[PDB]
């Protein structure tokens, strides 16, 4: 018989083992995720206004909406047991499932109000007709506490996509609050032209009172991904039967994508999924005087195109702004990027679900935040949206997870050398200033929720390494490596302006023993970090499971002025390793996260690694080991 052992070489097929057999080899202990089985798209997030706390919710099982809470942003705790599901498939609405949604805290009832879609009819792509009724938007109440949602005893309140329009997918209803579109839908259409008279509507602007919008995700058959429109009919804040379509304010030409190339934001697909609409700052989230923010996920493919296979899954955020309609006879109100990126580079991660988290919500005052943020939670598929060849599923007795809490805000980039590397087409960050000799740069921040940051490093084993510069090729091990697949890796790399034209590649090598090996470094050829994983699971070879493609992610370094002094801005690295979950932050405006899952105990090992082509400064390498358990009750 054959017992677990990671000390010893895997067996050849991980699928003939017992079922939970492989419960914990990779399981995150300070991740998102159920008790077990599998998670989907992260939905219906709302920081409850009688009690404060935060509620995250999520697809799981594809058999409904699960939830959980947490009162400080590091802990959570599951709404019920049994699944600890919210609301379920069965209803008149939804007869064959329950699809992502999102609340109203203050909604019917004056209660926590779900407007999620509703299916009848399967299947449901872009790739193939579109059945008449397949998906509607329904609505449901929170009850006792929100460990619970039920559903309104009457049919959906937006039952159909916009008339005779051919959609490619009607679904993932995202509601928010925004003064510019409540300015410019309240004006003239000549009045809302000039800036000035509008600007001077927003400043008094009160939210309290302001009506809710609806994002609807989709896309057009023979036309292009879009995002439908909708808002409480007449801009009345207490109507909730009735949503008024605004249009398609936001669509793209068939396959489409940001930039001549599709270098800095992927492509924009044949189906927009999960819209996010966020209004940022340079502090966090304000429905105000935040500048229009759009994360989604668009779903790709290469030719030719083989129906119902969705061969790419892009985590995108696009910024810009929001004009009245033209004079067209389309959409009311229009969103136009301006720039454009990923949320996430990796190939797993996809369906980003975030929502306002209120200075005045429980988690806030804890912390002593004061100012509004906004929580973005990203999906990490745990089996490549499906199409995984064979993945050992009964054996690890679960599937999926969530990736760590993300605060998205405006973040710049000061004493940037004004030159070609700012000026390229199609980026993902535009000029705040400049006076052709050094400027601001703006793009999306994106850091780790500071609370679960804090709570990853509260009580963990602090190992700093000496700085250290590297020339010639070399794998220098630490002076001591973690013992556990539990960590906190940060680091900064200084690089020459030479380097920019080298071949070079610097990084590290971690979850690593003789047999095992991840690789992560800088890559200026394509300016790039990279994740390559050709070796990280001995048990790979045999199981094709088991993904072992590289992951990369775009991270242009700039030319700056830190003292008075030109040099390549500093790679300021962030690796969260959380068993086989590995996330890389880097410079605030970067996040890549991919499955890392090495097989011995002994593969903890870290390395310095650099290729030889250049050279690299290491300083402020240091590791804290343990992390957290983000689940005490269970
Ligand atoms: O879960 C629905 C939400 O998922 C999003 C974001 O990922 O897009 C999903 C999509 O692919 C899901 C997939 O299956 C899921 O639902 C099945 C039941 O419908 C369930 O059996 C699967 O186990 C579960 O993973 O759809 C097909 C099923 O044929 C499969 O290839 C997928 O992996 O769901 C839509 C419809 O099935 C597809 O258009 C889309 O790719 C978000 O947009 C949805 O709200």
């Amino acid at each position: 018989s054959y017992h677990l052992d990671t000390t010893a070489p895997p067996p050849t097929n991980l699928s003939t083992l017992p079922n939970n057999t492989l419960f914990h080899l990779w399981r995150p202990r300070a991740h998102i995720l159920p008790a077990e089985g599998q998670i989907g798209d992260p939905c219906a997030h709302y920081t409850d206004p009688s009690t404060g706390l935060f509620h995250v919710g999520f697809l799981h099982d594809g058999d409904g909406i699960a939830g959980a809470t947490t009162a400080n942003l590091a802990t959570y705790t599951d709404t019920s047991d049994n699944g600890s599901f919210l609301i379920q498939p069965g209803g008149k609405n939804d007869p064959v499932a329950v699809f992502d949604g999102a609340v109203i805290p203050v909604g019917v009832n004056n209660t926590p109000t779900l407007l999620y879609t509703s299916v009848s009819f399967l299947p449901i792509h872009w790739s193939i007709p579109y059945t008449r009724g397949s998906e509607t938007q329904s609505l449901a109440v929170a009850r006792d506490g929100g460990r619970r949602f039920d559903k309104l005893d009457q049919g959906p309140v937006i039952a159909d996509h916009p008339f005779a329009v051919d959609v490619t997918a009607f679904r993932a209803p995202f509601v928010f609050r925004s003064a510019r579109l409540d300015v410019l839908l309240s004006l003239d259409e000549e009045v809302a032209r000039n800036e000035t008279a509008v600007q001077q509507a927003v400043d008094g602007w009160t939210e309290k009172n302001a009506p809710w919008y609806v994002a609807v995700s989709g896309g057009v058959h023979g036309v292009g991904p879009a995002q439908f429109l909708y808002r409480q009919n007449g801009g009345n804040a207490s109507e909730f039967q009735y949503w008024e379509y605004l249009g398609e304010w936001w669509q793209e030409a068939t396959n489409s994508s940001w930039g001549d190339e599709g270098t800095w934001a992927g492509r924009w697909g044949f189906n927009f999924e999960t819209g996010n609409v966020l209004f940022l700052t340079e502090e966090g989230h304000d429905p105000q005087t935040g500048e229009v923010f759009v994360t989604l996920g668009t779903e790709g493919s290469g030719l030719p195109i083989v129906p119902q296979v969705s061969s790419i899954h892009d985590m995108l955020w696009a910024a810009g702004e929001v004009g009245v309609g033209s004079e067209q006879e389309g959409a009311k109100v229009e969103f136009s990027p301006s720039m454009a990126g990923f949320l996430d580079w990796g190939f797993s991660a996809y369906a980003a679900a975030g929502k306002v988290l209120p200075a005045s919500s429980a988690v806030s005052k804890t912390s002593g935040v004061e100012v509004d943020r906004y929580v973005s939670f990203v999906w990490l598929t745990g089996d490549q949206y499906e199409q995984a060849d064979g993945f050992p599923t009964a054996q690890q007795g679960w599937t999926g997870s969530l990736l760590l809490p993300r605060e998205l805000k405006v973040q710049t980039v000061e004493n940037v050398v004004d030159n070609e590397l700012v000026r390229e087409e199609g980026v993902s960050w535009v000029v705040g200033e400049s006076d052709n000799q050094t400027a601001t740069l703006r793009t999306l921040g994106i850091t780790i929720a500071r609370e679960t940051k804090a709570a990853l490093l509260a009580n963990g084993s602090v190992t700093a390494e000496e700085d250290r510069t590297l020339q010639t090729a070399a794998v220098v091990p630490f002076a001591q490596s973690p013992s556990s697949k539990f960590f906190v890796l940060t680091a900064q790399l200084e690089f020459p302006a030479s380097a920019r034209s080298s071949p070079l590649q610097s990084g590290f090598e971690i979850l690593a023993s003789e047999l095992e090996r991840t690789a992560i470094y800088y890559q200026f050829s394509n300016e790039s970090l990279v994740v390559d994983r050709s070796q990280t699971s001995a048990a790979a070879p045999t199981n094709p499971g088991l993904d072992s493609f590289t992951e990369s992610g775009k991270l242009r370094l700039f030319d700056v002025i830190e003292n008075g002094q030109e040099q390549v801005e500093t790679l300021d690295l962030t690796v969260v390793v959380d068993n086989a979950v590995v996330e890389v932050y880097a410079n605030g405006r970067f996040a890549l996260s991919t499955w890392a899952r090495s097989w011995y105990d002994n593969s903890t090992q870290i390395r310095f690694f650099h290729n030889g082509e250049g050279e690299v400064q290491f300083r402020n390498v240091s590791v804290s080991e343990g992390l957290y358990n983000a689940w005490p009750e269970r």
